[PDB]
């Protein structure tokens, strides 16, 4: 484990995702509202999945070597197995908050799968220049997601209860800022141009992951928007 | 790329799926009917997924070598990753058109997963004679799907609006004819008996894919069956 | 095939899953109740999936070698591909029986995916002591599932029709007893401590699989709880 300088950030990430999972699990014990139960189930699964994948990276299972640039490059593939399941769950939290229609939910989840799937292909591609073709396709899929979150959901939240509109607006802004950083870290990190070393890259993804999952969840599960209007 | 004679058909397929995706995306911009939005989302995702997998084959990522018959045989595995997601989406288009019940939808999607999954196992199997055992199981799963589309959905469409009944009947006939060709191309192509060479096999799958996805989508999204009855 | 002593139990399992699939398929022909159709579709898919994965193990495709303990250990990875899809389908049978809320269904299916996913990682892990870390995480996920089936569903079934309450109680008890045996067989078998040899381990999993899928299905599909109350 300790033979890799980035191990400290993988261990911290593992701990923070595990602690986040347990807090949400305990906090959700005393909840019977069927609407609130939906948000607790979605939001608790997110850091639980991330916990297992951070642990796999810490123990060395989620790491492979990819030859490109005449070098064997360490690629943590477990990140994409994490994101494949956690990013659509996070979008479902937002879509259920605004009572989005089914067709829009399917478009979001499908574009998200394309985003993560093409990012994985780009991470494992051995022809250096082709890695950035996949990065560009994946980034186009992300821009579609961000467009929908702004010019489809925002207008839908305003016609909703005030507390669900204000909570959505906050979580929307958090998501757009944090998610946009991921393609940048990829491009300048060891998967892309190799400007930033792997140990610093790992620290950046850990800050982003914890903020986008545990920070996101703390804002959502403390809001009254997750409960139905009741007397 | 150009070192493979089949590259021209992979490049054409990539272009036609990309163009198809963009047309459906633009055409769906001016749509607010929640029913129509469902069909546009399903139908636009189909060629978008196929685009990415054709590109992976063009660039050489979606290709592996499988030893059988005393030879290293080029097997494009990316086809099955495509079909795993696009064939159930196409069946969902048909099932939603006739307002099929949930139990029937699950049976269709499950049989479809078995069809594609066993076809993938057959494509990667190293014992030559066993490849055709998997082909037979996969073909049995397809025949179940075709039976349901005829002796379960057809009777359901007649009790529906006339425009949804006539549109379903057309898309049903297109699907049964085109899908039935796939097991035949597999059997006589490089995955099976090896009668037809890979470059011709690739041309045939490209014609079938574009017809079953973009041609299918053009018929559906030009129909009024996708809109609810409104004044 | 016959070069492996466990082949006899893989062949028996294949036959019993295939026969089970055909019986459920025939029995479900004469069913039009939309509620009953749901249970028949879920319950017939379970042994059909298991059939294909037992066949892959029989023919040698679903087997790999994992080095640990200074030895190349035969690991049947196809079991986890089976369980990944069949265990959530079995939980869906139970959840639909008691009309569970959506949030609870998602929590069950998500915990089940974590259970199977971490068990697969543990089966393929090359550092011997780490294999049991994954076993423990997977077992914690199972205990969560069992808790929900007892202290969330049981109370919900009592407020239901008497026949659905008594049928659920029976299937609940069958599930908790049979599922609990799996982590024990893993721990003492070739994936874990290696006390029980592989051929005996394979026999035990076959008895458990057939009971948990075909036996489970025979109890459910003979009950009147799967039909709506009708005159
Ligand atoms: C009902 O809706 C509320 C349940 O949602 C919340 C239910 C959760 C979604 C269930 C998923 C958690 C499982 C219990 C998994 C247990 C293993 C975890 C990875 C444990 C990690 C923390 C600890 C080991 C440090
Ligand atoms: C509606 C939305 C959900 C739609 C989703 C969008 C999606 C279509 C976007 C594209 C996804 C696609 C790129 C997934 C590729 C997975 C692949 C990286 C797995 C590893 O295989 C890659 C190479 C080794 O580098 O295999 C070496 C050769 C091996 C012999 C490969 C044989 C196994 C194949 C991988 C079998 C295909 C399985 C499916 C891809 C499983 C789904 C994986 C997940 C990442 C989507
Ligand atoms: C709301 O419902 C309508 C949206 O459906 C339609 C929405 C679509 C389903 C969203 C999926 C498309 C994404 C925007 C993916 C973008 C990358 C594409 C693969 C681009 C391919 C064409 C071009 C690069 C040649
Ligand atoms: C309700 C419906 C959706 C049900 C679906 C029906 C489905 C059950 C039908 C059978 C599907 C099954 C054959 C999928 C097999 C995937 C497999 C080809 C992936 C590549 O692995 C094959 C060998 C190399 O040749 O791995 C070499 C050895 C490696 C060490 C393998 C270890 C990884 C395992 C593959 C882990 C299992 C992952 C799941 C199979 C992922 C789903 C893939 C998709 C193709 C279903
Ligand atoms: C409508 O709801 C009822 C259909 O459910 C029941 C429908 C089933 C869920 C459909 C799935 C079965 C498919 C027909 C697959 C056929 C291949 C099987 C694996 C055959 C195995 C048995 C035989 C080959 C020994
Ligand atoms: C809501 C719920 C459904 C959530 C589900 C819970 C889930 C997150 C729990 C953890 C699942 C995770 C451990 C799955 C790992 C699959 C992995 C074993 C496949 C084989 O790859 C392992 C190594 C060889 O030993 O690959 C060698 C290196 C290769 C180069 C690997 C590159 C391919 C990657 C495997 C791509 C990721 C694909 C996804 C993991 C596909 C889903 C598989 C299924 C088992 C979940
Ligand atoms: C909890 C994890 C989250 C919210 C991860 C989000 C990840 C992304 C938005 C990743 C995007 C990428 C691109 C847009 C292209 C480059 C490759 C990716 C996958 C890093
Ligand atoms: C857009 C792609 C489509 C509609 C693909 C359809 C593919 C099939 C219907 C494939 C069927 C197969 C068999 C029936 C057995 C032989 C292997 C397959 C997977 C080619
Ligand atoms: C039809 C198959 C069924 C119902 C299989 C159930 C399997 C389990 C409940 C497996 C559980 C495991 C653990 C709890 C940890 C050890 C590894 C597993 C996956 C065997
Ligand atoms: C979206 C965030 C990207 C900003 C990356 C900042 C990295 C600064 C760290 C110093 C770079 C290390 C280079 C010298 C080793
Ligand atoms: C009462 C609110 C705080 C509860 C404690 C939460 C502990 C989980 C770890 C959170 C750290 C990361 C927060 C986002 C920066
Ligand atoms: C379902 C369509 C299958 C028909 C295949 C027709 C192939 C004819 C092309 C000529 C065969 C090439 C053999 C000589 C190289
Ligand atoms: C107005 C209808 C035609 C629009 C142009 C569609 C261009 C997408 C490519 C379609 C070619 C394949 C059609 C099926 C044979
Ligand atoms: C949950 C069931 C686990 C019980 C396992 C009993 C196995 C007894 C078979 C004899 C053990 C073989 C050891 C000598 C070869
Ligand atoms: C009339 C009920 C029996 C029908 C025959 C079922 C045959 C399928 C194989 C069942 C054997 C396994 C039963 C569970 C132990
Ligand atoms: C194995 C991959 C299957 C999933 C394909 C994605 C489409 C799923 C459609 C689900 C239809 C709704 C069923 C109720
Ligand atoms: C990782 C594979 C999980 C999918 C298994 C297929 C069954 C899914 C059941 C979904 C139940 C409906 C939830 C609302
Ligand atoms: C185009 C939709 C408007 C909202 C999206 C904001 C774009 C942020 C740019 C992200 C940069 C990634 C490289
Ligand atoms: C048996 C259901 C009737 C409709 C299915 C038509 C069968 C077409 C044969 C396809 C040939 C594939 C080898
Ligand atoms: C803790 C929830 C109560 C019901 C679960 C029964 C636990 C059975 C123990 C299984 C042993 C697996 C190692
Ligand atoms: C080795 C660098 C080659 C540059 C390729 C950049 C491709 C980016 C595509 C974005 C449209
Ligand atoms: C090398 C050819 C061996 C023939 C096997 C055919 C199997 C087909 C099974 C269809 C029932
Ligand atoms: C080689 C045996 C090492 C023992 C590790 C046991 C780990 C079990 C963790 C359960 C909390
Ligand atoms: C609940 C605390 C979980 C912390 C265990 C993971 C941290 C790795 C320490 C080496
Ligand atoms: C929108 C046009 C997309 C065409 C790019 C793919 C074709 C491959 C050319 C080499
Ligand atoms: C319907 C009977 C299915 C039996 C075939 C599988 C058994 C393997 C025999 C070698
Ligand atoms: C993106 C930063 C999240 C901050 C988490 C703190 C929330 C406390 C209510
Ligand atoms: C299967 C052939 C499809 C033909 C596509 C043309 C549709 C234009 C309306
Ligand atoms: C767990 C044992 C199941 C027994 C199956 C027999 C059911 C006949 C109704
Ligand atoms: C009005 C809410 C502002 C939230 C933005 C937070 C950016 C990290
Ligand atoms: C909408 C604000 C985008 C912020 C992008 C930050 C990328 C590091
Ligand atoms: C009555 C519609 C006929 C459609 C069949 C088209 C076959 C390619
Ligand atoms: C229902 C007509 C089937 C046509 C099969 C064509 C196979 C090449
Ligand atoms: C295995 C075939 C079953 C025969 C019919 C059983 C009575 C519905
Ligand atoms: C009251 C029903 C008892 C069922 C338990 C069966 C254990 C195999
Ligand atoms: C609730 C009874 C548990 C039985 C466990 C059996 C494990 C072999």
């Amino acid at each position: 484990i300790t033979g890799r300088p980035e191990w400290i950030w993988l261990a911290l990430g593992t701990a923070l995702m595990g602690l986040g999972t347990l807090y949400f699990l305990v906090k959700g014990m005393g909840v019977s509202d069927p609407d609130a139960k939906k948000f607790y189930a979605i939001t608790t699964l997110v850091p639980a999945i991330a916990f297992t994948m951070y642990l796999s990276m810490l123990l060395g299972y989620g790491l492979t070597m990819v030859p490109f640039g005449g070098e064997q490059n360490p690629i943590y593939w477990a990140r994409y197995a994490d994101w494949l399941f956690t990013t659509p769950l996070l979008l479902l939290d937002l879509a259920l908050l605004v009572d989005a229609d089914q067709g829009t939910i399917l478009a979001l989840v499908g574009a998200d799968g394309i985003m993560i799937g093409t990012g994985l292909v780009g991470a494992l591609t051995k022809v250096y220049s082709y890695r950035f073709v996949w990065w560009a396709i994946s980034t186009a899929a992300m821009l579609y997601i961000l467009y929908v979150l702004f010019f489809g959901f925002t207008s839908k939240a305003e016609s909703m209860r005030p507390e669900v509109a204000s909570t959505f607006k906050v979580l929307r802004n958090v998501t757009v800022v944090l998610w946009s950083a991921y393609p940048v870290v990829w491009l300048i990190g060891s998967e892309g141009a190799g400007i930033v070393p792997l140990n610093i890259e790992t620290l950046l993804f850990m800050v982003l992951d914890v903020s986008a999952k545990v920070g996101f969840g703390l804002i959502l599960l403390r809001s009254r928007a997750i409960f139905g209007e009741a007397e």
